[PDB]
């Protein structure tokens, strides 16, 4: 029939290495060996197949049956992707008929740490999820060919001859620190099981880089080790995932207020009885003992009442502005597979009870990226830097999209939201003058189920990191009570691992 043969291999090209953006590796191509076997020489060697079989670690009857039912291919696979060390050993035994060959297979340092950001590879080292897959044509690189001249009896009798070399893929460093990304990984588990919770996402930036420091889910799962897992566990609901951000959004209703030219942040506005009926629906307060609240009261008390009010005066084209000019519903331009760009409503004329819904932020999906981010532009004097999951040395230029006067206006309320009396005290950073809203955005007919949010950011002073935390249904529940603790601890720690100066630990007690 054919005289000879003429097989054709590739050279599997390693795969570029995922780092953090401080070089710790978090996705690497390790070397591991294959051994194949040709059934028509190994079956000339039978009385070495006991130890052979025992190299393997496999069943002597089950190594010998699989060789037999096997006896005319020129090729079986003996086992894929041992460790070097282990097939130096089966080399070494000199059975007649088996041979190696160096592959990759792809290994996660940081495990379920970071699993959400980097994703994972298939078993053809094709990226699958995440990173890996968003980067993979980056990440993959370029494999080779040999060609392989056979025997009449598959015996290679020519040795392999190369083609094409391998070309390397290329190293990615993630904008990821990895450790805060510990960190916020350690706290925010610790956090949903105190509080019984079904799952959450924190997320860590760069105020002044828009870079993503950490971004955190749970549940989470191993990628090094993927059975028996579950696609709920797959998910990075920090991307792909949309919530109600409640009054979360408030001070971007304020920043819309401050920007209209009607309200400064002396004026009043009246609460009382901490309800406001719009035809048949009600607008509801959840502390309801107030009358008189400046604007930044409403903040500290986060008033519905009070920012519908605000909004009914201000027309809701000026809040939805600012809410879209700081990317809530918007695309992000980051591409990581299935980022959901979440919804927020426009019309061309606005009914009143939507006017209000908007401004307190019913009715209108994000996810924990851009309540982020939208936080970071308001950090950073109203000016948002484009957002990267890759670590960023020259810093692209953003765009002002809120002035940098009302930003500090509404920078300092939200630092009163933190440490006034009255407010958010267990979201207090110790050392440090923090900044942010709590919001609790009940899931309507979704049979007592909310969310716990806390956005932020620190140091007041001059603002480094801004941070969401997102607790999807505690079993207690509100967000000054579920997710304010969980930014207190992770912020100080962050804070502390970026090496950002104490601005609050006077040595004395000054007066006023
Ligand atoms: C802002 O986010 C805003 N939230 C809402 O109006 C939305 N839902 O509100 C739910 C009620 O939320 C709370 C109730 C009670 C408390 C609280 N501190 N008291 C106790 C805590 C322990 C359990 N017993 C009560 C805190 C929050 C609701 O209506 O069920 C909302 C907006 S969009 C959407 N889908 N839902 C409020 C709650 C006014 N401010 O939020 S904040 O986090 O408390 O600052
Ligand atoms: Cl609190
Ligand atoms: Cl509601």
């Amino acid at each position: 029939g054919d005289a000879r043969s003429v097989r054709h291999i590739a050279i599997p090209a390693h795969r570029g290495l995922i780092t953090d953006r401080n070089g710790e590796p978090l996705a690497v191509s390790t070397p591991v060996t294959t051994l194949w076997a040709n059934p028509k020489e190994l079956m000339t060697a039978k009385e070495r197949w006991p130890q052979l079989a025992a190299a393997l670690g496999q069943d002597t009857k089950l190594f010998a049956d699989r060789i037999e039912q096997n006896a005319e291919r020129e090729f079986i696979y003996l086992v894929r992707g041992l460790t070097p060390e282990q097939g130096e050993g089966v080399i070494a035994l000199k059975v007649p008929g088996v041979y190696s060959i160096e592959e990759f297979r792809r290994f996660y340092p940081a495990g379920e740490v970071v699993a959400h950001a980097v994703g994972f590879t298939d078993v053809d080292d094709r990226g699958r999820e995440g990173i890996e897959l968003a980067f993979d044509e980056w990440l993959a690189g370029v494999p080779g060919k040999r060609q392989v001249l056979k025997d009449r009896r598959g015996r290679v009798i020519k040795d392999v001859q190369v083609t094409k070399n391998a070309k390397p893929g290329k190293t990615l460093a993630l904008s990821i620190d990895l450790r805060l990304q510990y960190l916020a990984h350690r706290e925010l588990r610790n956090a949903l099981l105190e509080n019984g919770a079904k799952a959450g996402s924190l997320v860590i930036m760069d105020v002044k880089t828009g870079e993503i420091l950490a971004m955190t889910n749970q549940p989470t799962y191993n990628p090094n080790n993927r059975r028996n897992l579950q696609p709920a566990a797959m998910r990075n609901r920090a991307m792909i995932d949309v919530f109600e951000p409640g009054s979360t959004v408030k001070p971007f209703s304020m920043s819309a207020a401050l920007a209209s030219g009607r309200w400064k942040p002396s004026d009043i506005v009246d609460v009382y009885p901490g309800t406001l009926q719009i035809g048949r629906y009600t607008i509801r307060d959840v502390s309801r003992n107030s009358r008189q609240l400046d604007l930044t009261g409403i903040l500290i008390k986060s008033s519905n009442v009070g920012i519908s009010k605000i909004a009914f005066d201000i027309g809701a084209e000026s809040i939805y502005s600012v809410m879209q000019q700081v990317g809530l519903g918007q695309d992000t331009g980051l591409g990581f597979p299935g980022e959901r760009v979440g919804n927020l409503p426009n019309h061309r004329k606005w009914p009143k009870a939507e006017t209000a819904t908007l401004a307190y932020g019913y009715g209108l999906s994000v996810t924990a990226i851009q309540l982020a981010h939208a936080y970071a532009a308001l950090a950073n004097d109203g000016k948002s830097v484009p957002l990267s999951m890759t670590r960023v040395d020259r810093v692209p230029d953003g765009v002002q999209v809120i002035s940098p006067e009302v930003a500090s206006t509404v920078q300092g309320m939200l630092q009163q939201v933190v440490e006034a009396q009255g407010g958010v005290f267990r979201a207090q950073v110790p050392g440090y003058h923090a900044a942010g809203k709590s919001g609790t955005a009940r899931k309507v007919s979704v049979e007592n189920a909310y969310r716990s949010l806390f956005a932020g950011f620190a140091p007041a002073t001059d603002p480094r990191i801004a941070m969401v935390v997102v607790i999807d249904e505690p079993s207690k529940y509100f967000g000054g009570l579920v997710s304010a603790p969980v930014f207190s601890k992770v912020m100080a720690g962050a804070l502390r691992l970026m090496n950002v100066p104490p601005d609050n630990l006077p040595t004395a007690k000054l007066v006023p």
